């Protein structure tokens, strides 16, 4: 009863060729492929590359493999994958690509009487996804995913998703858990690039992805808000108490200062400046505007105490005032 | 005498296909596995990942081994393990997983004379253990760890664990040895889950982990709680000492801010506030508030000095008790 | 209609050894060498390595492959590269080159009539790029690629670049990324070197790099600036206030001491002065030149009082004007 | 001459089965391992790894390769190794093992005429060693290092070491090179377990660590000691200046708190007070309680100024004292 | 024309073992190396570790390959490099070696009429240089490199260097490119060491490594030089002037502290004081003495004013004058 099965597979092998594509000059190979997001990896930032563990699959049509008997379908395993032809796709913006070995080579193989075969690998993808940085940290990335076959050109191999977008691509629902990163969606699409070689098919798979704040917020933000307000305190202090308000002045810029060296150390090194920034440089703009108004009042209190006077009394009021009046056009100019 | 055993082997590898799994269209096979653990290896938590060294074994029935001989059992190595067919098992949550091949490739192959098969390999796994930090450090984690077969749906191969669950999973005394965690035990459990390749059998082993708290205690926890006492020595000292006052306030607030931010460089990039977040917060309140005491007391110290005075006097008072309430408070909470 | 491909397959592989070059004793071998840049990757700097992806590609021609058929060209992939002969090309600069084996090795063959033959090969190459960090960060890098055969010497195996520069070297339009570079142009050359073991010809393919600024500026020219501008506020205090102008000064210094270690802690320890170097020292000077000038007052605001307000007055006018007038001959200097 | 060598080679693999141990069904096979220490690497604590490079060798009686000829042993090198069968040997504690293979694989393979085997195998080994650091740094470390079979339990195959202690184990004068650490010894050990799968035999070679104190001294006792003798200095500062020695309790206190954050990044994050940790706190309590004497004599100099004298006096000398009896009660307590 | 060649490699390869020496049992085997530098990687300091990469050659006498043919030589490539016996060449002190496979396996066989066979593999190797920083960074460091045979004794393959150490040891021009030291020559020696498996000769190669200074000087020396000078500013303020003094005594004190600690972070965790230990220890007595003398004078200036200003004026001029004739001595010493 078992014995069947080892004459067909054998059968099958005898006079196959796995160096030939099936359907060499007489058609256009058809590859379909559909891709499960086993987990989406971290999303690492400095590095602009991403992880991302898939079951890419790709289904085909082969006449060499045609065979007639009791059972519609031959499960099989890695075994037997090389021993017969199959695509040889790869990923372009993957930067270093591995399998899984253990506990055996992840590879299934599924043939029908027809002749279709279902080939079905796990890899682990470090791919690159360069990001534009302008509204960082109320960015949206769309990390794509590249890949297409080597050897075949489009007009002897082509790669199409199966039905719709949403059974192309698939992703588990404990997949998508990111710490700083929000899986909005996936889409898919096709295109063609022409080469030196020949034209090729280009199979491109995007994430939608919507950071979450917070993390920045406890880590930059709100250092630099409860700072901004320390500075604020010294024009509560009397103009006689140079040493006492020159510490707040002195001591607020010195931490904003490394506050924004700090900030950016997990911050990629882009050369250009982000939203944070700007939240950065204004709050640094307010602390060290606090300080030259100690100065200048310092400096007219012998001569005119009087204009001092009203000038301090008048700073207790506009400072907080357009540091909040900042916070609303920049939370709400981002956040909408 | 070893002549004997050499023909068994011979005898047995004669017409046997290892690409066709046993019992094949006849039943579905049956695999019980037990795991041993043989090093639990560190927990990392920026990357929410843990090393874990197990012995794997799996044991399935194969009529097609059947042997009589003087022996009853067949110890053997790796050679005879790619000869044969063996389950396509592997990690779902692990992210790479590599095995030991020196000295010799860690590998077991036992048969009996009425065909039963255990294979048992040795296997570091890097798995993935996401945690929800909410209550962090006082939070108790559940790593699992999930493996099914690739390439056989449940309707032909089926994972069963073995006895009840302290058989299954074995620990070694030594092994569960971890810097900051308690291995509080161990859980197993099965599941089905329908894909578009079919239904596969799940195995899913859960280990209980309890954070010990006292690394964190020496170094967040102490210099917050130091530090806020150290701003309360402010109230002690006269009014007139402006300069000496504005210190404290100055430099234990700043003090706090950067240990919130030293904190969290060993806490994972998490985008929500856990449970020492809140305790800094408090403790920067505390300090916080003090200079705002100060100075709202320099501020009225001329006008009417009486007031200020007993301000003064009461938060010598006031603050300590707030402070050592609010962590009684604290600690009983999530200590319970 | 695919059976004839086999048979042209197996006849081409019938008395042809892949340890010998073709045209052995009668001619030159020669190859023809085409690259084809996926992605520059990024170029750490403290290691002196930058990432590379190319697409390179062998051109030779080889009498023995000669056929006849329908089709006039065969192709093909990793299956049948190993079974004939290949250029054993190498690169001198490269620490540590590994190829891409998944979804299945990234190498290509194709054979015409006339017996030329095409070998493709996708591979990383972490390579070395020395770099003369005098002008940094306003320098210019020429970071070369250097490959060549590893056994046959130039009288044997010559590689040429194929028609122009610009066709020798395609860079893809999004391979170009670099957060901190940019992809100027690229140029090539050819030369011979004596060793002990033969005459070796030498490919060279060198990268214009032109390093964009604005990261360091945000990093740290502008707190250096900033705190220039800092200390020169102390030239507005009183001269009593001896408190008061002494934290400007000594955390001034001190802060402009700390931005030195922390702005070469990403720069390569090279044992050399780079042109950031100097201008922190000259901002190290003025901070460190104000707090003398504020102790030379104080010295003699007893003796000869007269001469220490003007000379604080004046401090007041000459100092920005320095400052101001060295940044337009720094940044003029270098930005020409 | 060398036609003979190659008879005999043919001889013994003709009719060998490699899958088979000696002895099988006659005897126990009987296994003597010495171990040579080409250099013990470095022993790292935040993982709580070692790595070390050993020439591991074993030696074993086999009946099937007697042979008789002119020579009386038979080097050889790595190519006859799998021919043949070898002990699935493997290290318990080892996380990650991987050998030379480069300029060939370091394997050797000498036969004599009786039978006996001598195989020698070059292996670098990340074992894992766990440490108690209750007294560190005067801690004292004996990291292990266990290895048995992996499939032959004790009644089939049994390790023994080879002669005394000495001759078991021996290390490279150059080898043992530590830069914080002594290896002032080695000792050996062997001991049964009982597994599921059977009773095997565990080889285990234990490695006496003496950890050298001169780093943290200069790293953390030093700073801390200097620290506290300048907090001392305020002692020696007029009552009425208040913001002068305000400035010494509170920079010195900070100080020993970042000290003792830093001092702890190199440590490992264990969930236990170390020695030099309560060195640290002890420490930090003179700096701390010096600035609650500065406050408590400030704050009675108005209504008793004669007790605030004789206390200020008193701590000049009564502080010193006990920092330093302090010193030698804790040095004398762990060096001894 | 080319079916000659065929003809000869099949002729050789016929009867003939690779697992025998060349005169095995006739007489000891020679073999004569050379190596080229290719570059000489980074040298790290806290791993003790360097990276080289080298053009391996070895060359030996066989006369089983020998042959008549138009051709005098017969150059291969890795094919048939495993196809004959090749010495089993390994590096002691290589922690971690590795090979380059791309584009293909450089490895090289020539082989002449009369049997001499060339044999050159290019190799990465990660060997330990242990270093003695007693005099860092005023050390010369001497990285050695011991290879030697793995499985033959000296009674049966001898290494020895060819004609002089000039031509045994090549470096290429641009090879030789460290940033922070220079290659000042190399040298070659031969050595015999006994062992329980007999004795091996050993072949050493000795690179003298000339540590260049500046990085240091910018990095560590100039800082605490500054800091110091810093310090004495104190010197030239009035005593009543308490609280501005009391800035620069502990602000520097820290300062120092600080840079101690940033300065061996770099630096290996090595157990005893260097060179630059030294001078900052003599740096901090300067600054913490100027305290010292600071609070004395503070302490006697109201029983017996006269002497503390002439403290306070000599302190003046003998504390740069120490300090710089330090330095001559220091520098002389180890520039010298
Ligand atoms: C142009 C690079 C290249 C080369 C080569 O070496 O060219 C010099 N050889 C074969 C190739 N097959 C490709 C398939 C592709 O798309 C799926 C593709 O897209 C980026 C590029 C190539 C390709
Ligand atoms: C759906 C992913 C998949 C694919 C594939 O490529 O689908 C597009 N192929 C074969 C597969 N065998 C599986 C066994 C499993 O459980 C043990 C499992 O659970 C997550 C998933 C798969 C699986
Ligand atoms: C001199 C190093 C060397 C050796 C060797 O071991 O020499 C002792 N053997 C074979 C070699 N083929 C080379 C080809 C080259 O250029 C493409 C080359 O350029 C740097 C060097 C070599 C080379
Ligand atoms: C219990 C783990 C195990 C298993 C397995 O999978 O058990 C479920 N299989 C085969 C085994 N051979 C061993 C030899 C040993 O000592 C040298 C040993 O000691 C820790 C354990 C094993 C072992
Ligand atoms: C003593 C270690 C050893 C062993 C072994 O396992 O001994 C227990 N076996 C074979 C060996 N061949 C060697 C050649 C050498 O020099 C080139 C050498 O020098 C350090 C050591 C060995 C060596
Ligand atoms: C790519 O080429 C194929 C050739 O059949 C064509 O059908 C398809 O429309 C092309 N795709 C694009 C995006 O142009
Ligand atoms: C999974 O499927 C099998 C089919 O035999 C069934 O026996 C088992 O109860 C199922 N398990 C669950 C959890 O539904
Ligand atoms: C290298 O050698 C070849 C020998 O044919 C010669 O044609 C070529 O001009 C040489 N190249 C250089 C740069 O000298
Ligand atoms: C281990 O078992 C063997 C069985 O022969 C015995 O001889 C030996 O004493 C045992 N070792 C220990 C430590 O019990
Ligand atoms: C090593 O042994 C050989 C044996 O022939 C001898 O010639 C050589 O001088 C010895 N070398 C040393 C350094 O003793």
């Amino acid at each position: 009863n078992i014995t069947i099965f080892t004459r067909i597979l054998d059968g099958l092998l005898d006079g196959y060729d796995n160096r030939l594509r099936p359907g060499l000059g007489e058609r256009i190979t058809q590859v379909r492929t559909d891709m499960y997001v086993n987990s989406f990896g971290p999303v690492s930032d400095t590095e602009m590359e991403y992880t991302i563990d898939i079951f890419f699959a790709q289904t085909w049509k082969d006449e060499r493999l045609r065979f007639k008997g009791p059972m519609q379908r031959l499960p099989l395993n890695n075994l037997l994958a090389s021993k017969i032809w199959t695509p040889d796709t790869f990923f372009h913006n993957g930067k270093k690509s591995f399998a899984h070995w253990m506990t055996t080579p992840n590879r299934m193989l599924r043939i029908w009487n027809d002749g279709r075969v279902l080939y079905t690998l796990r890899l682990t993808i470090s791919a690159e996804c360069p990001m534009d940085l302008e509204d960082f940290p109320m960015d949206e990335q769309n990390c794509p995913l590249k890949f297409g076959s080597y050897a075949y050109p489009n007009s002897e191999v082509v790669y199409v998703w199966t039905n719709g977008s949403t059974k192309s691509v698939v992703v588990a629902e404990d997949g998508s858990r990111l710490n700083q990163y929000h899986l909005m969606g996936q889409t898919v699409g096709t295109e063609n690039i022409s080469t030196s070689t020949g034209e090729y098919t280009i199979m491109t798979a995007h994430f939608h992805l919507k950071r979450k704040i917070g993390y920045f917020v406890i880590q930059t933000y709100l250092p630099c808000i409860m700072t901004v307000i320390l500075s604020q305190v010294s024009f509560w202090l009397n103009r006689e108490s140079v040493a006492a308000r020159t510490v707040f002045g002195v001591t607020t810029v010195l931490t904003m200062t490394t506050l924004s060296i700090s900030a950016r150390n997990s911050l990629p090194k882009v050369a250009y400046a982000t939203a944070m920034d700007w939240f950065i440089a204004v709050c640094y703009a307010f602390v060290f505007s606090a300080l030259l108004e100690f100065a200048f009042v310092n400096y007219i209190t012998k001569s005119q105490p009087a204009r001092a006077a009203k000038i301090d009394k008048m700073s207790r009021i506009v400072f907080p005032i357009l540091f909040g009046t900042f916070n609303l056009v920049y939370w709400a100019t981002y956040l909408n």
